Formats: structure tokens, sequence, C-alpha cells
């Protein structure tokens, strides 16, 4: 309903401004999967993510932070902090799903009005960015996509997402 599915790689450039939403661990490790791709392409955004993880660590769970990509003023990154650790040590499915909802709720709040690193780098009003994501939680975090999709659909009327499927 509020989700629009598209086929392809989310990192292929888009002419419109957007926020790339990615589910993250709190341990400062963009180590694998799509996070690693973000670390290679946007290393200054990675440095911000590591800095926040080092300052607050696992107390970030259920929050999100918005980061400039730095390389493209039409691209921001939204980290959803949904697991203390990445890889095999990631959290249990229900924990990740609850943190995914709470973090998406901070994003919705911020768009209606998390943004410390956007100072001086935000090109447009934060509401003008389209919300896009891969199938978050369904790779390294092991959560069936249908269960995340329901979480997304709870924000019907408040937020719309474009979800990329390879
Ligand atoms: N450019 C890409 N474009 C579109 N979809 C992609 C892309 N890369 C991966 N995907 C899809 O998105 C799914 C989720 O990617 P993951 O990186 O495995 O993310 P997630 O399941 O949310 O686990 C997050 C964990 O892994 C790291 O990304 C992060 O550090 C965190 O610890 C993958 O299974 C994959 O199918």
């Amino acid at each position: 309903s509020n989700i629009t599915y598209v086929k392809g790689n989310i990192l292929k450039p888009k002419s419109y401004a957007r926020i790339l939403i990615a589910s993250c661990n709190c341990n400062g490790s963009w180590g694998g999967g799509i996070a690693y791709q973000l670390a290679l392409r946007y290393p200054k955004a990675e440095k911000d993510y590591v800095e926040v993880c080092e300052k607050y660590g696992s107390n970030l769970l259920g929050k999100c932070i918005l980061l400039p990509s730095y390389e493209n003023s039409d691209l921001l990154i939204c980290c959803l902090f949904t697991s203390s650790f990445g890889g095999s040590s990631h959290g249990e499915k229900q924990s990740i799903l609850n943190y995914t909802k709470l973090a998406l709720d901070k994003l919705k709040t911020f768009r209606e009005a998390i943004g410390d690193y956007l100072n001086g780098h935000i090109k447009y009003p934060i509401g003008e960015y389209k919300l896009e994501m891969p199938q978050i939680n369904s790779g390294i975090f092991g959560v069936p996509w249908k269960e995340t999709e329901r979480v997304l659909e709870e924000f019907s009327g408040d937020m719309s997402f474009t979800v990329y499927q390879l």
C-alpha cells in the first residue's frame, strides 16, 4: 500500500533527492552486505556512523541517525539502529523488528517537525527526500521480508517507501 517495489540496485544514481534507509548494528561495523557497499562509496558517512556508535554504542537501539553521503548532495543515509552486533551475533528477530519500528518512528517525527550531522550539508527540506531502502533485515539479520514489510505498512498515511529488490 505505502510500499512501492522496484527492481534493481539501490546505489545506481537517481536524479531526485533521497534518503537511503539501512538497518545497522550499534558496534560501528559497516562490515558486510549493503553497509559495506555504503562504506566503500561514502567513507565520510561511515566515519560519522562509527563516531556515533563509539559515543553511544548499544544505547542507540531503536533510534536512527541521518547522515550526508558527502559524495552526492542528493543522497542521505538513514541508519536504523536495530541490533547490538552485526554478523552471526545479531539480535533476535522480534528485537530487530521492534527496533525497526521505533527507529522508523523517530524518522517520521523528524520529517514532520537524529539530525546533528546534517548541519550545513542538507540541501533541501528534510521532507523533500524520498525514502528508499533495500529489503532491510532480510540478509545478514535473517528476518523474513514479510515481517519487516508489515512494520513498514503500519506507517501507511504517514510515510511512503520505495523498496528495491534485486
Ligand atoms: N545495492 C543493493 N541494492 C539493493 N538491494 C541490495 C543491495 N545490496 C544488498 N541488497 C539486498 O538487501 C538485503 C539486505 O542487505 P544486508 O546488508 O544483508 O542488510 P540486513 O539484512 O538489514 O543486515 C544488516 C547488517 O548487515 C549490514 O548491512 C549492517 O552492518 C548490519 O550489520 C540483501 O539480502 C540483499 O538482497
